């Protein structure tokens, strides 16, 4: 069912989804609940949400036609959180530390 670089990127998922990373890496693993946290201008700011619960969604269902079209989910989660918060939040130092992790196994992707 999947491309050698589609497995590179579900393990890429397994890998951001694993304890060793949990201490920063739970904000992103369900969708930004904004009602729960007070947010109520996130959906006004935030047009296109992302977690990587959404990303897993989409790796079950074989909706990622390629390896970049990954990349482009988990980059717009990242990016979401820098949009929307200052840049001294917790929150986005824990999501500049998950996606280091992020970027330096998508770069190992096989040809
Ligand atoms: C638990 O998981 C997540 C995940 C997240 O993204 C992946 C976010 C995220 O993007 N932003 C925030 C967030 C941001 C701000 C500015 C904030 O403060 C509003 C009121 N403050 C007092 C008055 C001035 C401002 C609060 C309470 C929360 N929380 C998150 C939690």
């Amino acid at each position: 069912k999947l491309s050698e670089q589609l497995k590179h990127c579900n393990g890429i998922l397994k890998e951001l989804l694993s304890k060793k990373h949990a201490a920063y890496a739970w904000p992103f693993y369900k969708p930004v609940d904004a009602s729960a946290l007070g947010l109520h201008d996130y959906h006004d700011i935030i047009k296109h949400p992302m977690d990587l619960s959404t990303v897993k969604r989409k790796m079950e269902n074989r909706d990622y036609r390629d390896a970049q079209e990954f990349a482009a989910d988990v980059r717009l989660m990242f990016s979401n959180c820098y949009k929307y918060n200052p840049p001294d939040h917790d929150v986005v130092a824990m999501a500049r530390k998950l996606q280091d992790v992020f970027e330096f196994r998508y770069a190992k992707m096989p040809d």
